[PDB]
């Protein structure tokens, strides 16, 4: 294979001789060639593990390096210094400093020049890390909340124009705040000008897509094939106007773009320079688990999937330094944590923890979630989870049946209690969810709504709050970057007029997806309301996270309470947590605690706790003490 000083040569051959002498004394030059050096091996050997003596894949590369050059030298001197900043300082994504919150530009402030005059708030609330929800052009009506992209470079223009874009994120650096996009690199909308082109057989852009003359290949696949959206269609394909079929994982309008064509990843690797000089910090890679497919195999998590991610890091590592990724995997724990590497993925969605914390909420047995923080948390050294409680989809009980049946417990049976509780199908239930692709035939089924909405406040359940309050200060203490799914630190309940919406009515998930509430946001400091209590309380909990350095890191040890109903963990053996997940109060014996000092100080409440007796908390109550 080529290597990086053949490659750098041919990158300055066309600047003519006074020129080139220039570009090789520059900074800018320095710095490229340098990490050319350091990373080229590694793109350079990802890539041949996938296309291996593919013809194209010597001129795609050069082609590409040509483009990473360009880049990084149009690049904003700003940017630069983020990029020296982060190359020293790997472990950035491990601060307990940091709290991300999480939003759709439309729905929280209508539109950028709006969400740029929310960002107070976000100082406000402490966040130091922001998600917007997919920004660029996309179909009008459906378009998979935006998921389904019709272009990369054109943003939605309710949202405004891409130079709002640019002010927004320059603004959001200013307050301290990262910005954090989509990177929806396994499928295109079926308006996205490469699909037209692809499918009208423009040479140009032949095998952009994985198209089939009949139903002779997809029959073949869909035998392994996963549904992830089975109300929409089975299998994992959808029939065009002249009869072919199209890869489409997910809904019919979104085309899974095929990487098994380098040419296709040259195309992506140019639209992430793109969004990575526009000044983001994070690429939330959507669906990286499909982005490679092989007939009898479900075409999730193989081989290729993870070595094209890893090339995609090294672009970054060459080009813009500062860009780290963060992987969604809604997949199998075993799965989930193979994303997630330096030099993969940094850090990735944590759907185990999650998942797992509302499943005790229902069961109030920690055995699952103790399980997970014993054997699943750590990670690999500069990598971190991202911690959350809800998210714009719906929750998918992704534990492990393996995990499971270790606790005698049956994975399937247990997934049908856990679908019932959450959709309030079971008796006493406190949760106001809504099913999500029910599939007959596989029994799977997953749950819609807000936080709130789950845990009772519809109702006004007086333990609604503390749930609330107990869910979120685990993802905020357990060791890793902590997402709020913006809107919950009000206990914003679910939107009442989704399945009204023709455009919406189908999917579920919009019923978590509601507006800014105006009203709710404006009783935030009133101590006596249902949102004043939450958010004191979450902002109180961020708060101590970001000034306790024994909150550091993403390490953690469970602590056996010896009682079911109760977790615990310590973090940097100087801050014990508890939380009972029951809704009476549970105690955790004198005996249990004798390793610990006599006395120790509660972060929660401020008040402090003896050690050398029964310590009883009270329903869903959550202790932060301090034991070094
Ligand atoms: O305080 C609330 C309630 O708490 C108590 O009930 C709890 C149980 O203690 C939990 O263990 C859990 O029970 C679930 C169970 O987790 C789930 O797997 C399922 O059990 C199936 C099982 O999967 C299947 O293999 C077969 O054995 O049938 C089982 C049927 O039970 O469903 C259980 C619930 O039925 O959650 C409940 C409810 O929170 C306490 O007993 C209640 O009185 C109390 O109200
Ligand atoms: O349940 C309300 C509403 O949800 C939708 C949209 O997602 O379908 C969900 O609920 C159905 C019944 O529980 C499931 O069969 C389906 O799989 C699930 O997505 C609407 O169709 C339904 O009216």
């Amino acid at each position: 294979s080529p290597n990086s000083q053949y490659l750098k040569t041919r990158i300055l051959d066309i600047y003519t001789p006074e020129q080139r002498a220039g570009i090789e004394k520059s900074e800018d030059w320095r710095q490229f060639s340098r990490r050319m050096d350091t990373h080229f091996p590694k793109l350079m050997n990802e890539l041949d593990s996938v296309y291996g003596n593919n013809e194209a894949l010597l001129p795609m590369l050069e082609m590409l390096l040509a483009q990473a050059w360009q880049s990084y030298s149009q690049r904003n001197s700003s940017l630069k210094d983020i990029d020296i900043a982060r190359e020293n300082n790997p472990d950035w994504i491990l601060s307990n400093k940091q709290v991300g919150g999480v939003c759709y530009v439309d729905l929280f402030a209508g539109d950028l020049k709006g969400l740029k005059d929310k960002i107070p708030y976000f100082q406000e609330l402490g966040l130091t890390y922001l998600h917007l929800m997919p920004l660029f052009k996309c179909p009008e009506g459906k378009s998979d909340g935006g998921y389904a992209v019709s272009s990369y470079r054109d943003v939605n223009p309710a949202l405004g124009t891409i130079g709002d874009l640019r002010e927004v994120i320059a603004a959001l650096h200013e307050a301290g705040i990262s910005a954090v996009v989509d990177f929806i690199f396994n499928h295109t909308s079926n308006e996205h000008e490469w699909a037209q082109r692809c499918a009208a057989g423009d040479p140009l852009f032949d095998n952009f897509y994985y198209i089939f003359p009949d139903r002779r290949m997809p029959d073949q696949y869909d035998r392994t094939l996963r549904e992830i959206f089975p109300d929409q269609h089975p299998g994992g394909f959808s029939q065009l106007e002249d009869g072919r079929w199209v890869w489409t994982t997910f809904n019919s309008f979104q085309w899974d773009l095929n990487y098994s064509n380098p040419w296709v990843f040259r195309a992506m690797a140019g639209e992430m320079l793109f969004l990575a000089n526009l000044g983001v910090d994070i690429l939330r890679m959507d669906a990286v688990a499909f982005i490679w497919k092989q007939m009898g195999t479900s075409c999730e998590n193989l081989p290729q999937a993870h070595a094209l991610i890893r090339a995609f890091n090294a672009v970054m590592r060459i080009a813009a330094p500062a860009v780290f990724f963060k992987s969604e995997a809604i997949v199998h724990p075993d799965q989930v944590v193979q994303y997630i590497g330096q030099d993969e993925c940094q850090i990735g969605y944590n759907p185990l923890q999650m998942a797992l914390l509302w499943n005790t909420l229902a069961t109030r047995e920690v055995n699952l979630l103790h399980q997970a923080l014993t054997y699943r948390h750590n990670l690999p050294e500069h990598t971190a989870w991202v911690n959350y409680v809800r998210s714009h989809d719906d929750i998918g009980w992704t534990f492990a049946d393996e995990d499971a049946a270790y606790l005698g417990i049956s994975g399937y049976d247990h997934r049908q209690f856990l679908n019932r509780f959450f959709v309030n199908r079971f008796d006493g239930s406190f949760a106001r969810g809504v099913p999500f692709q029910y599939n007959p035939s596989t029994g799977d089924c997953r749950v819609s709504g807000t936080a709130a909405a789950l845990v009772g406040l519809a109702q006004d359940d007086p333990h609604a709050v503390d749930r609330i309050k107990l869910l979120y200060s685990i993802a905020l203490s357990t060791g890793g970057l902590p997402l709020i799914y913006l809107g919950d630190e009000v206990g914003t309940l679910n939107d009442d007029d989704w399945s009204q919406d023709s455009n919406k009515s189908d999917d579920s998930r919009w019923a978590h997806r509601p507006r800014y509430n105006e009203a709710l946001y404006a009783q935030r400091n009133d101590p006596s309301t249902a949102a004043g209590q939450i958010y004191q309380d979450l902002r109180h909990m961020i708060a101590v996270r970001q000034s306790n350095p024994r909150f550091d890191g993403g390490r953690l040890v469970t602590f056996n309470t010896n009682n079911k109903h109760i977790i615990g963990y310590i973090r940097n053996n100087a801050l014990l947590a508890f939380g009972n997940f029951s809704e009476y109060p549970q105690t955790v014996t004198a005996h249990t605690l004798q390793a610990m000092p006599f006395k120790a100080h509660d972060l929660i409440g401020g008040k402090t706790v003896s050690l050398n007796q029964d310590l009883t908390l009270q329903p869903y109550q959550v202790m932060w003490l301090e034991i070094a």
